[PDB]
């Protein structure tokens, strides 16, 4: 197809966070069916932000999910089209985040143009007061609706000196053009880390790894 | 630097269920009297793939009417000005999250708004454009931080009768930390279509709203 | 059946992080003039492992004054009576739900009346037992399906000073079916704590409601 | 060698009563079983004592007739066994996609080898025509609870769903508070716990049920 075994990524990001304005730029590379991507971004506006980083990784495309042959790769084959992501993260402590990404593809380079807006977070939370330090990995339960696909993952940040601050995510993805078949319900494990950053987060160098599986006990 | 009549500009830049689509605003309101019109145009992802009114309210509470009693967090944060954000929980799933920063340069609030809409349903009342306005509404805010907080049990009215209810948080954040703060204290808001054409492209709306203390508030 | 003073006998079974307890009160109203007084007293699982007024608007709003022009379903459902179920969604992650079955004999409201508080944290105002009373409140109300659907925008008030957020919805079941239904209004409340003693094991309260439509109806 | 060392024995029986509301609709069910909670699985064998037939799909209640009956490798501190004799309690919220919520609590206790389990159900605010006053819900799929030790106790939340008749999920998202009656000794870390539930016998209009489930904990694939 045009899914290639090594893709390309330009990323833009435009964002509020309590009301604070910022863009973020990077572009990056990944192995769509290996199921592993990187990408480096640079904070290109209000920077530095006045919040931990990590709540953006998960912005920084399912597209890179290693899919075995009996799960249907909806995002795959809404290429060379693309597709869209709209997505919610309800924080423990009443933070929400709502973000969108538009993904278009030309050559063999994603491009994502990702709105992103964070809102409620408490002054003395672990995000404004940074004290975020990475995502636990997780496990995203996904089911077709209406010819797209939703996924909820109940994931954690863990935070400095132990401990986890816990959100709830939606995604809804949206192939741009009708999907011919969807996959039934399952699920993706993905595990994010940060690879490099400057001691301001202003340039940061992530790393995705993610895999699509049927639930252990599942049943055709 | 708050007049009795003033000058509204206003961009939305948002997002519907993947859809993109841009609109502009102009108008005029009268801060004191609480009261405030706005003529909208869709620029862009017209016409839009879904009922209009949920838009409504994301078309600057420095248009509420304050007694004497009530401390006017919004009006006294200009010149410099305010931002908020807000998220509508409705009770089909659907989820918008909306931020607009508001800034004065002369007599004219510029309103700078981006609007998010996400996992509304294909055969609600949203998508399958059946909202037909709003009720009035009362909003409960109070002070934390040195911002303020308003949460909304609002609904939306629903062509052959009925209401599609939505939960409005919004967090008011002046731009420059302010002296005093209100109390715990209600706004009223009451806001209509007063024109538009056939396919929502261009629309002209007006809100009447006040600040008050609850009926059985005591000093 | 609705007179004009009227007696309250009720009983609350409830869990709160696992902890049992039970309460037992009574008290009487005037349905028309929209108030009523309660007296409580833990007989169970006290003195309570946190703050007492989160169970305050579970001891019903038969007890709400109506003008004529706003049909008064919760009165109209007795004598058969009403039941309903509740959630309090607290700004800390902590959730209320309590439902109450209330029928009339003779000249007396009887509440039963099931309340479940889960995920308060330890550190949270309810758990360190650090509010202090509720602020009145306004309920906005729209019929559905024949039953009544209520949403409040809450608070606590808190030690120190400051505010406990709290999204509260209630829905009232009629049990037999109501021939008429109001439109969309509100109810405007004042509940206040009239005494307790040092432990809460014994407290009065009052409560005053009103029903009216918008200002801007 | 003490009476307090083998309480969890490797065939162990179940004694359960449910009182619950739905919708105000007011109705009690009790039950029995037996599983092996080494083994990761238990049957139980549910009757509807009041209230019945239910004005109101079964599976809902499915999960709510203990984390005790779950497969735990060496290396996952097992909390809830280990909060025996003394037992524990469990607070649980269902948040539906249509607005329905369902909280529940359970209080479990051993005497023998029998847990007596004690739940309490609440279910609200379900829309007339949605599958569960519809009657449409046909089970659930296998499920994924992520949890993680906070304050002494465990906190697990499910991304979980019903099948529907037509073909179709109807989606939850559940959270559960697990706490230990006595202050535990040591807490797992961040880990999940896969279960599968299947209905294995029921009556015509569900007055009786017998449902299997199978639980296994592990870490992260790429733990
Ligand atoms: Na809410
Ligand atoms: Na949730």
């Amino acid at each position: 197809s045009v899914i290639k075994e090594e893709m390309l990524i330009d990323l833009h990001l435009e964002g509020t966070f309590n009301g604070h304005y910022f863009e973020i730029k990077g572009k990056g590379k990944g192995q769509p069916n290996e199921g592993t991507n990187t990408v480096t971004l640079e904070v290109t506006k209000g920077g530095p932000l006045p919040f931990g980083w990590h709540i953006l990784c998960p912005q920084f495309n399912k597209a890179f999910v290693h899919h075995p042959d009996n799960i249907h790769d909806y995002l795959k084959l809404s290429f060379p089209e693309g597709y869209t992501w709209e997505r919610s993260m309800h924080f423990e402590d009443g933070g929400l985040c709502c973000i969108t990404n538009d993904i278009s593809l030309t050559g063999n380079c994603f491009y994502y143009d990702i709105k992103f807006t964070g809102l409620n977070f408490p002054p003395n939370g672990p995000v404004v007061q940074k004290k975020t330090t990475g995502w636990e990995p997780s496990t995203e339960r996904l089911y077709p609706r209406d010819g797209v696909l939703i996924g909820d993952i109940h994931h954690a940040l863990t935070v400095e000196g132990g401990g986890h601050y816990a959100c709830d995510i939606k995604t809804v993805y949206r192939a741009k053009k009708a999907a011919l078949k969807m996959p039934g319900y399952h699920y993706v494990d993905t595990k994010l880390v940060i690879w490099n950053n400057d001691k301001e987060f202003m340039k940061v160098e992530e790393h995705e790894i993610a895999v699509a599986r049927h639930h252990p006990f599942y049943e055709p």
